[PDB]
């Protein structure tokens, strides 16, 4: 059914290589997930991105074109074969190259992402790890939100680490202050944080918070928006967090045209929406999509909504290896019986 072109990609998620579809020609991405159910943690994610996936229809999302069936008895299944979009590059290697990026490019970049995460969020699903690099774009510059293995909804199990460990949750420079601070709210503002980080980077063409560690990236944060209101500090989880941030003197917030000199005007009152302590003070992926700054591309009708919600509920239970593997396999067949 595929004739695999080259090998591309490794390793963490496995192997990932360009294909084509031998009766079609369709050029796609063979993503192999090898010794799948090996390990509880790794087989949950796969899973969670199968259903993610197969959930959202959306040109601003990665879609799974295919999911290769077992070829060998069900014991001997082990590794999985996603068939994917093919997709040249990513936002990382644009914004770090000799490629342009002119405020067009910024502008374009960013109303693809923001359509994207209207589209997820109106499903209750909070991407949590946005990065430049998780940004796939092709040749024909659709950008594609990718890597749904941190994704979670607006209730998660306390089972799980990282329901009290906020502050391990995704990327440091682009991780949100609620998750830094373990603010208790967890929203879909998260990725709005996440957002800005990324316009601001694709702005400078570098990153905006690069913090060494925990309390430098709170510096860094910091030195732009200012020491946080008592209302954030009251809420901040951990005293000695807490405690090390009244430690150091009072500090206002220094302007976006401080930071971005000479930058587009429009760019910077829409950045300045993004980039709050407050989650609930953050301006939503919808409401941005209206901001003038994204005006040029912005039509209210070509900018869907995703109905019904994603339920994460699956995911909260505490399966074995097995039980995942017989989901996963489970997932395989319904993905041939829709489509059949
Ligand atoms: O085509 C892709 N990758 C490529 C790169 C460079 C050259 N050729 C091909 C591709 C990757 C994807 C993904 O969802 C993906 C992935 F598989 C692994 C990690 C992150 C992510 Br996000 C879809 N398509």
């Amino acid at each position: 059914e595929y004739e695999i072109i080259e090998t591309i990609g490794n390793g963490a998620y496995g192997v990932v290589s360009s294909a084509r579809r031998r009766l079609t020609g369709q050029q796609v991405a063979i993503k192999k997930i090898p010794n799948a159910f090996d390990v509880v943690t790794n087989a949950k994610r796969t899973l969670r991105e199968l259903k993610i996936l197969k959930h959202f229809k959306h040109d601003n999302i990665i879609a799974i074109k295919d999911i290769l069936r077992p070829t060998v008895p069900y014991g001997e299944f082990k590794s999985v074969y996603v068939v994917l979009d093919l997709m040249e590059s990513d936002l990382h290697q644009i914004i770090h190259s000799s490629q342009p990026l002119t405020l067009e490019h910024v502008r374009y970049f960013l109303y693809q992402l923001l359509r994207g995460l209207k589209y997820m969020h109106s499903a209750q699903v909070i991407h949590r790890d946005l990065k430049p690099s998780n940004l796939l774009v092709n040749e024909n510059c659709e950008l594609k939100i990718g890597d749904f293995g941190m994704a979670r909804g607006l209730c998660t199990s306390p089972a799980e680490h990282q329901y009290f460990m906020t502050e391990y949750v995704a990327t440091r420079w682009y991780r949100a202050p609620e998750l830094m601070l373990s603010l208790h709210e967890y929203t879909q503002a998260i990725d709005l944080w996440s957002v800005g980080c990324i316009f601001g980077e694709m702005l400078a063409r570098r990153q905006l918070f690069p913090g060494k560690n925990y309390v430098h990236q709170l510096q860094l944060i910091m030195m732009v928006l200012g020491t946080p209101s008592p209302a954030v500090i009251q809420a901040v989880g951990a005293e000695r967090v807490r405690a090390y941030i009244q430690s150091l003197p009072p500090r206002q917030p220094v302007p976006w045209e401080t930071v971005y000199p000479g930058a587009d005007r429009q760019a910077l009152s829409l950045l300045g929406r993004m980039l709050r302590f407050e989650p609930s003070a953050r301006i939503s992926a919808a409401a941005a999509l209206r901001h003038p700054f994204l005006a040029k591309y912005h039509d209210p009708d070509d900018e869907p909504d995703c109905a019904p919600p994603f339920d994460f509920a699956f995911d909260r239970e505490a399966l074995t290896r097995e039980r995942i593997k017989e989901a996963i396999v489970a997932e395989i067949e319904d993905f041939h019986a829709r489509r059949e």
